[PDB]
């Protein structure tokens, strides 16, 4: 039997995009973020944190127009303070005068994100906690101790997944940052919590399950071809054959591969002129990425079988800056505009499908679905245009899966063909079409 | 020029008595204290914390017939638990389900305190914070993260007592955890701060200051004789010996403190509360001979009280602290006779002839120890015979001795460093 998605990984591809919002304390510290220093340099006053024109409408309408269909908050990063009402871990927003220590961002998101229809996911670093001197998951020390000292902080972590996984309603994803490492080491024992209060939403991601990889880059883009299938049920190094290239096998996939663990692809909005944010800093208003370079990542991710993730940023009054929004929109409104409306349209289960266009006319795009719960079935693949009613190649490829995006010189055309020349089973092509973009 | 009190260390004197109260988390755990897990495995769930019948007005009431005129709150201890509304700590009463996280106990305290005319103080345990895993101040980790936490944490203390000396008023003292050692290595930058902010309160201790020492031991009492000079302004390295019975020619005012807890019987000594301690509490009698032997000693005493997981001082607890004020009352409250003067001789006429068996000496501790050996003669059928016969006298000296019938009583000084200024000489019969 061929590899097909778990009926709750559907979503995972029929999204498309979606959104992560970072916030933490030291988005309110007036300067740039440094990773290294952040996570080893506990926060020196909290109260810093006062966004106050917070509004997560806000945000998710400003995710909703670059075409997002879910968004995730990182209920905790790498200080350790939680952005959620928490009776086990005490540097939460209990702890600060804001909202008179009864905010819960998490519940506003997640509200916000249902309100606009837009499905929301929770992100958890558990990896880095600088209050508590956790480092790459290890309590620091040794002996007695930090034994027990991580068998607490385990605890401590399934305790805060429970919270987040049973108050917030149905979730579409739990992502920790960097993934949750080892159970049977020092990784907490997360899997059957998720299992058990969200058994729809995506586990992302331990030793033994991802529900999808990491792309191998945060360029928000995936290499192609772009499978996905893959030869371990997980995406962790420690699982994955030791000759293999796994750099390049995230990027990827593994076509024959046993294990359903789609590919991802991620970016910081905030990623021009030599930045690469994920985070709301000072003086980056600038640093948006253009239009065209937004579009050239859509078809090299959305276009090459991957979801998109977009890292947006809020400000220390509570929003998504205006320029970011706006660009956001733009987004969108291009996506909507280059794609929504083909010149023609077919599917069928077949191994050839010919795309008639009602007149000669112009053609420099196309866009080829499988029917991904019936999986990856197409190898090779060509496509052809009459034109002066002689067939000629366009383009040709191997990967198709959820959604592929062809681009090529234009032409004046009367049709398309599309040829599937090699497949592991009959495909079933939801969509074959074909569009004319300047 | 002898050493003397600072004006705020008369207060330490004067008060005579005070209590302790020892509360953190592990109060509500079902179980016996163990100091060694307790200060290394975190909390598993805070919100054990459920004192649904918290009264401070209860804590403060029995401590008062117990005759105590000052009361100590463990603001901190060990888990890293605040008992109040902290902007530093996150960790603390915020936190909670109980009072929706808006209690503050430290506030409660210290209300509780002035309104039954109880100096409050506060006790500020910082070396070992579970939930951060600090001990011993030390954070634990090879390199750059285990010393930006140390040194964060030390931060963290400085911060918590700032809010502790800025927000609840003029405090009686401050006391830290077995001192908070040196500034200049691992101990916070405290002593300004408590200077700053609370110039006349007790700062107990660090290496450079300590306002009272330790006496030596958690008996209840101290040594005989005991001074309240010292060799140097702090109680930091017979050290034991020293605290013992101090220094009658040290140049520093470090005066005596005993302490105790109240369920220090039958093999137990416990400073907070534990199930199945009720019949442990100290017999009357007994803490009666420790009342004499530190406060009769020139040493103010201490006794640990432990609110419950209801949040009151326990019944049994606080019957017994009232027959404590009672019994000092029914013995020193009213005597035979008595007499003041700055003289070295003083003689008690007693009216008639009766039985004697007690004796209260007391020097106006503003002005020093300038006593340094003396005796108490009774006149018994005529003729002088000695009582008794001491040295250090300071704040207060209590002398019990066989009974005798006498006519009256002589205090004699036969050797001081300036004229005594002998505030009581009193006589008593106690049956
Ligand atoms: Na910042
Ligand atoms: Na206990």
């Amino acid at each position: 039997e061929l590899p097909v998605p778990k009926p709750h990984q559907l979503k995972w591809h029929e999204a498309e995009m979606g959104a992560v919002f970072h916030y933490d304390l030291h988005v309110f510290d007036g300067i740039r973020y440094g990773q290294g220093n952040n996570r080893i340099n506990p926060i020196e006053d909290y109260n810093i944190f006062n966004p106050t024109e917070l509004n997560t409408d806000q945000w998710v309408q400003a995710a909703k127009a670059a075409g997002c269909k879910f968004a995730v908050l990182t209920a905790t990063h790498e200080t350790g303070f939680g952005l959620w009402q928490s009776d086990v871990n005490p540097y939460c927003l209990k702890a600060v005068k804001w909202r008179d220590g009864k905010g819960d961002i998490v519940r506003d998101f997640v509200n916000s994100c249902r309100k606009y229809g837009l499905q929301p996911g929770i992100y958890i670093g558990i990896r880095w906690n600088s209050l508590l001197g956790i480092h790459n998951f290890k309590a620091e020390g040794e002996g007695a101790f930090a034994r027990n000292r991580q068998a607490w902080y385990k605890r401590l972590c399934e305790k805060m997944v429970t919270e987040l996984c049973t108050r917030y309603g149905d979730l579409y994803m739990i992502w920790f940052d960097g993934g949750a490492d080892d159970p049977r080491a020092d990784g907490p024992d997360v899997e059957p919590i998720v299992n058990k209060y969200q058994p729809n939403c995506l586990f992302y991601h331990n030793i033994d399950r991802a529900d999808f990889r990491w792309g191998g880059s945060e360029t928000g883009t995936v290499e192609y071809p772009c499978w996905s299938t893959f030869p371990v049920p997980c995406s962790h190094h420690k699982r994955i054959e030791s000759s293999i290239d796994q750099l390049e096998l995230l990027k990827h996939g593994d076509k024959n591969g046993r294990y359903w663990v789609p590919a991802m692809a991620d970016t910081p909005l905030r990623g021009a002129n030599g930045r690469h944010e994920w985070f709301w800093e000072p003086d980056d208003e600038n640093n948006i990425y253009p239009l065209n370079t937004l579009m050239d990542k859509y078809e090299k991710s959305v276009g090459r079988n991957a979801t998109l993730i977009l890292g947006l940023t809020p400000d220390p009054t509570g929003l998504i800056p205006a320029g970011d929004a706006q660009r956001l929109k733009e987004m969108g409104d291009e996506i909507n505009r280059r794609f929504s409306s083909p010149i023609a349209r077919i599917s069928g289960q077949k191994k050839s499908l010919t795309l008639k266009l009602g007149k000669e006319q112009s053609v420099n795009y196309c866009i080829i679905q499988e029917n991904i719960k019936n999986g990856e079935r197409i190898r090779q693949y060509q496509i052809e245009a009459k034109v002066n009613g002689k067939w000629q190649t366009v383009c040709k490829g191997e990967s198709v899966g959820h959604k592929r995006i062809e681009k090529f010189e234009p032409v004046e055309a009367t049709a398309l063909r599309l040829t599937v020349s090699e497949s592991i089973a009959l495909p079933d092509i939801i969509n074959f079409s074909a569009y004319s973009v300047k």
